[PDB]
């Protein structure tokens, strides 16, 4: 199998399941008592977000695209960044890093696309919903068309995420504002909604989501394991 | 903070635990969102117990020493071995590859040195009692005397690992069992007593031992906190 490389620890909470569903990926494709060639670069949290607070984002690009730079001297033969919200700076990784860059939304663009899908939603904190570098990916690269909620649920989603959810609150009434989002955009054509993180997949049961869930995180870990295994497009 | 080097993979599962306290760890003592600087090699478990029925034993210490060079490569300041019975071979990492090699029995040297202690002993599997990559570290490095059970006592504490507590399985008859070797140590002048893995500590809570317990696996990931910080 190729050797992964994973550029985490932001958080490190959520580079915990990466890890976990590789393995988990590998042992059953392979069985026995195989698990998965992982290089992992976890960074310092404080240094990357006090560089986003600060829009300093071109130096947590030179940081991650060394981190994986270190990696390929490891010997790691692909990257993969565990962490939406960073892809703000893919462009970083890939262009100095000539190892292939598993970008988040290339794995569900083909998630998407391969259930037949032309047009979802998108739910995630409001700058990964509002920038271009995650639902532009998906239309320039797919020709998907990704709908997002509008600035006031835009606003209300992203404090559910930072005042309840990431403090590990999970309420009804915000459970239920989710929902009337998503149906919302159902009525508005999305055939699909994009969870951009594993917060919300906890808040948010797929039967009380009106569409078909893409899981962004679990779906990036699943493509991994077929990079490393040279299935699909990674054949 | 100094970045630490993980070999891990043996098994993956295990792996974890390591990388959630040494991050958990370093955020008690920094504050805020600071989280550990952590290079991880992890490797396919399945190519370590096939060079051991290919009788390739020398091969196992290769692919270590070299995962370890790996991590050196891409910036690793010292090395952690995220198993207790790997480190058979150790020497082969840490005569090959030049960075500070925190040896699981060197972290709990230091803790036990700590407590005052001299003479403390050691459950684990038959073969991490037995042999001398623990037990030979912690006497020649920082003079502790660490004593094992009796030998149908290790017969049965190795059985109740692989039989039981590896598959899941935690039964107040092992659980007493345990605590009576532990007080027979004891009653043998040990004043403490090392788990040499994390399975054991989930069968015998530390307020159930009549022994200061050394919980092994713990102790390595709190002290490469230290290292990382330098304390």
């Amino acid at each position: 199998m190729k050797t992964i490389g994973l550029l985490g620890g932001m958080s490190w909470e959520s580079t915990i399941p990466y890890y976990r569903l590789i393995n988990e990926g590998i042992k059953q494709r392979l069985g026995g008592l195989h698990s998965a060639q992982v290089l992992l670069h976890s960074v310092d949290f404080h240094e990357i977000e006090e560089c986003q607070r600060r829009g300093e984002w071109d130096k947590t690009g030179d940081i991650l695209a060394e981190a994986a730079l270190g990696l390929q001297r490891a010997g790691a033969e692909g990257i993969v960044l565990c962490t939406n919200t960073m892809h703000k700076v893919a462009d970083a990784i890939e262009s100095r890093c000539t190892l292939p860059f598993l970008h988040i939304a290339d794995a569900t663009g083909r998630a998407i696309t391969g259930a037949g899908m032309t047009r979802v939603a998108l739910l995630g904190t409001r700058y990964t919903m509002e920038q271009d570098f995650y639902r532009g990916r998906l239309t320039e690269q797919f020709s998907i068309n990704c709908l997002i909620p509008e600035a006031d649920e835009r606003a209300k989603i992203n404090q559910i995420i930072f005042e309840e959810l990431c403090l590990g609150q999970f309420t009804e009434a915000s459970r239920a504002y989710y929902a009337q989002v998503i149906a919302r955009l159902a009525e508005q054509g999305a055939q699909g909604v994009i969870f951009g993180c594993t917060e919300i997949g906890l808040l948010v049961p797929e039967e009380r989501s009106v569409l078909p869930v893409f899981d962004t995180a679990a779906i990036h870990a699943e493509d991994a394991v077929a990079f490393m295994l040279s299935l699909e497009h990674h054949h």
